[PDB]
């Protein structure tokens, strides 16, 4: 394995300001502020997360570790951690929230072609974690934010795992999965690979084809399980044609490598992204168009690179 030399930078608290509460849950809280770099002159919108007991700690330094070591455009990088009491992960600030809530309060002006693109950059970032051995375990429209409604990038590393370079699959034991993205392997037997988060990524898609529909709604979660080896599977979505519809039932294979790859996840929807009204049909297509004081020296995390 070659050794990872990624930077993990240690911020001062005196250098952002914090603001307000983004939201609160019983994970933890996520605040938003500007981290201002000594004398540099630049402001940089920040999101601030911390989740008091050693066991908290370390379970936060695991997602620093692994979101320290990503680089790319369709994937939440660390910015850096502020050594507090509960250490705080400051990431870069995603204005327009997770992806989740945004096809559910903008339904009515989503295009064809933004839908399309999403699922572009999704498979963008996620073919990046795979080729970095990386496994989600993790992928939801809630674990995907939005920078601009025409960019997006992947998120929530809490879960993430690095497979070794003669490992395939990784084995679980914990027991906090959401089952409604899991392949069907992965909850029977705990394995967890590549192609099992291409399940969960054909579930994502479900959820934005419906516009954040609930997937396997009025179903527990402990019936998922015996509802998946019957073979029944995610309805198709209205907007949806078959096309589209049929990469979902692909990732939904009961034969992980019968599964799609992220690299042809990429190339498909990407065909599609040419000609979006021929493979998603919505009512209104044409007509649909997605849009402090002192903030002259405001400069995105993504213009900011490693000094």
């Amino acid at each position: 394995e070659a050794p990872n030399q990624a930077l993990l930078r240690i911020l001062k608290e005196t250098e952002f300001k914090k603001i307000k509460v983004l939201g609160s849950g019983a994970f933890g809280t996520v605040y938003k502020g500007l981290w201002i770099p000594e004398g540099e002159k630049v402001k940089i919108p920040v999101a601030i997360k911390e989740l008091t007991s050693p066991k908290a700690n370390k379970e936060i330094l695991d997602e620093a570790y692994v979101m320290a070591s990503v680089d790319n455009p369709h994937v939440c990088r660390l910015l850096g951690i502020c050594l507090t009491s509960t250490v705080q992960l400051i990431t870069q600030l995603m204005p327009f929230g997770c992806l989740l809530d945004y096809v559910r309060e903008h339904k009515d002006n989503i295009g064809s072609q933004y839908l399309l693109n999403w699922c572009v950059q999704i498979a963008k970032g996620m073919n990046y974690l795979e080729d970095r051995r990386l496994v989600h375990r993790d992928l939801a429209a809630r674990n995907v934010l939005v920078k601009t409604p025409q960019h997006v990038k992947i998120t929530d590393f809490g879960l993430a795992k690095l497979l070794g370079a003669e490992e395939k699959e990784y084995h679980a034991e914990g027991g906090k999965v959401p089952i409604k993205w899991m392949a069907l392997e992965s909850i029977l037997h705990r394995i967890y690979t590549h192609q099992s988060d291409v399940w969960s990524y054909g579930v994502t898609v479900w959820e934005l084809m419906t516009f954040g529909s609930k997937p396997y709604d009025g179903i527990p979660a402990s019936e998922i399980s015996s509802i998946l080896e019957k073979g029944e599977r995610l309805p198709q979505p209205p907007i949806c044609t078959i096309d589209v519809y049929m990469i979902m039932v692909k990732c939904w294979m009961i034969d992980a490598d019968s599964r799609p790859k992220f690299r042809e996840l990429i190339i498909e929807f990407s065909k599609m992204a040419r000609d979006p009204q021929r493979y998603l049909v919505i009512q209104g297509d044409e007509r649909m168009h997605l849009p402090e004081e002192d903030m002259d020296d405001v400069v995105d995390a993504d213009e900011y690179l490693i000094p």
